[PDB]
């Protein structure tokens, strides 16, 4: 899986369409632990504690159906302790320290990982 770290802080939608606009891809869609580690390796120097990825807790009310923007299936997740319920927004963000996933509010401006 090819992935590119963009260091500019942008909202989720911004990042999503930024990946599509600049590199013709999407926000990274992680499907195993290897990619999660390599992506964790690429975000070991980021001061920002989190980075956006393609995850979406998209559910009408309380359906809370995790889904990737890229459309790929949702078969893997590396959730942090005390996650991912009763906290956070609708958009997922990978914690730079450790590599565990979080739930963040989409309007937050954080670095992101573009796939290509
Ligand atoms: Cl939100």
């Amino acid at each position: 899986c090819r992935y590119l770290l963009v260091r500019s802080l942008q909202t989720f939608s911004q990042a999503w369409f930024t990946c599509r606009r600049c590199y013709r891809g999407n926000l990274v869609s992680i499907h195993n632990f290897n990619i999660n580690y390599r992506i964790q390796c690429s975000v070991s120097a980021l001061n920002q504690g989190q980075v956006w990825i393609g995850g979406r807790i998209t559910g009408s009310g309380r359906c809370r159906r995790f889904q990737w923007v890229d459309g790929s299936r949702w078969n893997f997740a590396y959730w942090a302790a005390h996650q991912p319920w009763s906290r956070g927004g609708h958009c997922v963000a990978l914690c730079t320290r450790g590599g565990h996933w979080r739930r963040a509010h989409c309007l937050r401006r954080l670095p992101f990982i573009c796939s290509y």
